[PDB]
């Protein structure tokens, strides 16, 4: 597998029609997963499944600018399970990131960071065994 935390370079940033696919397996008794699409030190799109926030499972999405987190967008639809293999697909579309998990649409996150071609790294972290991380233009 891959070593977690894992950094995937995104050469020349992202662009609509770029599809990023993450394959892995959630560890037993997982607490968190995170994808961090970064523009330098900023996080354009943080995607953060939390397995136990006040005994609830929730996905928290946000943006970090100049070391400040913005307004959280929360999704209670939670397709992950401790112990199970998953596929996360993040498709960049003109106005938003579109996320599907295990081939089912999960959420969209509107672009707050506008310079898409400067979002040049994806950090993958958390309680997973990471199998692959890649991208393709569709
Ligand atoms: O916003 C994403 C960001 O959240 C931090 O945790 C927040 C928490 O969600 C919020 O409810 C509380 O009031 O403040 C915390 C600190 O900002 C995470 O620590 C961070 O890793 C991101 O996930």
């Amino acid at each position: 597998p891959l070593i977690v935390p894992y950094n995937l370079p995104l050469p020349g940033g992202v662009v609509p029609r770029m599809l990023i696919t993450i394959l892995g397996t959630v560890k037993p008794n997982a607490n968190r997963i995170a994808l961090d699409f970064q523009r330098g030190n900023d996080v354009a799109f943080h995607f953060n499944p939390r397995f136990n926030e006040n005994n609830r499972r929730v996905i928290v999405c946000n943006t970090k600018l100049d070391n400040n987190w913005g307004r959280e967008e929360r999704q209670s639809v939670f397709p992950f399970e401790s112990g199970k293999p998953f596929k996360i697909q993040v498709l960049v579309e003109p106005d938003h990131f579109k996320v599907a998990v295990n081939d089912a649409h999960l959420l969209q996150y509107n672009h707050r960071v506008k310079k898409l071609n400067e979002i040049s790294k994806l950090g993958i972290s958390g309680d997973i065994d990471l199998t692959s991380a890649s991208y393709t233009m569709i």
